[PDB]
């Protein structure tokens, strides 16, 4: 679980929203399993408007942070699960790194700010759903 907090914007995994996040919706899209819904309060997050390939990650089952090198937002295929059946994820960026599916809403972040949020994993290997171009989250 996890999310990131920005302006009136709230960003979670789209396969772990809620009814209130539905009921709020903003916008969201299955090919990047990102959903972003509306809030009452102010939210501080600084998204990163980057390129960096390097930055750190939040790993809820180890209770860490830890340093990757993470490739460029692109089409990764993406085994079925109960949430989707098996498709090309958009924006997604793999790292090697340990993850586990409770780790996904763990935040990726880079000196800038935040750049995305854990969405894929397995093998030694977690993929991060990229956030940079979503321009929007700002104005
Ligand atoms: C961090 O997730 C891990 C990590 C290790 C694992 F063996 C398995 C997973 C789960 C995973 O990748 N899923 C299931 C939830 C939806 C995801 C998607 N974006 O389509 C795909
Ligand atoms: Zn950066």
């Amino acid at each position: 679980s996890g999310a990131i907090y920005v302006g009136n914007y709230r960003v979670v995994n789209r396969h772990l929203a809620t009814h209130n996040d539905w009921a709020n919706l903003v916008w969201e899209d299955s090919s990047r399993d990102l959903l972003v819904s509306s809030t009452t309060a102010q939210g501080c997050d600084t998204i990163a408007r980057c390129d960096c390939q390097t930055g750190v990650y939040y790993c809820s089952s180890r209770r860490k942070h830890y340093p990757v090198s993470f490739s460029k937002p692109s089409l990764i295929f993406v085994e079925a699960s109960e949430y989707y059946p098996a498709r090309y994820q958009s924006h997604l960026m793999l790292a090697v790194g340990h993850s586990e599916p409770g780790d996904c809403g763990g935040i990726l972040r880079c000196q800038h700010g935040v750049v995305g949020i854990v969405s894929t994993g397995g093998n030694g290997l977690v993929g991060f759903a990229d956030v940079r171009d979503l321009l929007w989250l700002d104005e």
